[PDB]
């Protein structure tokens, strides 16, 4: 089954040692609510090495399985920690109060692989332009293994 696509954009301005990103839309997401559909909303963690760092979230979207955020949020990350981060961003559905239900997660960093590191390495390789990019959500539970693994 597939869980769905979630795009957004990456800005890294190296001399501040500022991350912003922006998380645009998803489409295509999983339905997880019986007989309907799902209510998005994305949560954004800063960590290193799997280890938490700084954590943030949109809003909700109610009903939709292609919602549209076009949400901006800031990292603080010193040049010299930019290659030791990992931007872990998780679809998730909203339900009740304090529940995680988590329909598909990915992240960017110097150890993700694939689309999900070229789309870091375009960030760097063009600092302070936003560099948007779609990426296909994954497995909570893969991602979280994934995040451990150190090049
Ligand atoms: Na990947």
């Amino acid at each position: 089954e597939k869980l769905g696509d979630i795009c957004f954009s990456l800005r890294y301005v190296p001399t501040a040692g500022k991350l912003t990103v922006v998380i645009l839309e998803a489409k295509n997401l999983k339905k997880m609510d019986v007989g309907g559909l799902s209510d998005p909303y994305v949560k954004i963690h800063l960590m290193q090495n799997g280890k938490r760092l700084k954590k943030k979230k949109t809003t909700i979207k109610k009903n939709t399985l292609n919602p549209y955020y076009n949400e901006s949020f800031s990292f603080e990350v010193p040049f010299e920690q930019i290659q030791k981060v990992q931007v872990v961003v998780t679809v998730l559905d909203y339900d009740k109060i304090g529940k995680n239900d988590a329909i598909g997660k990915v992240f960017v960093g110097y150890n993700s692989t694939g689309a999900e590191l070229r789309h870091w390495s375009d960030m760097l390789a063009n600092p302070r332009r936003p560099i948007a990019q779609w990426h296909t959500l994954q497995v909570e539970e893969e991602v979280d293994a994934m995040l451990a693994v150190k090049k």
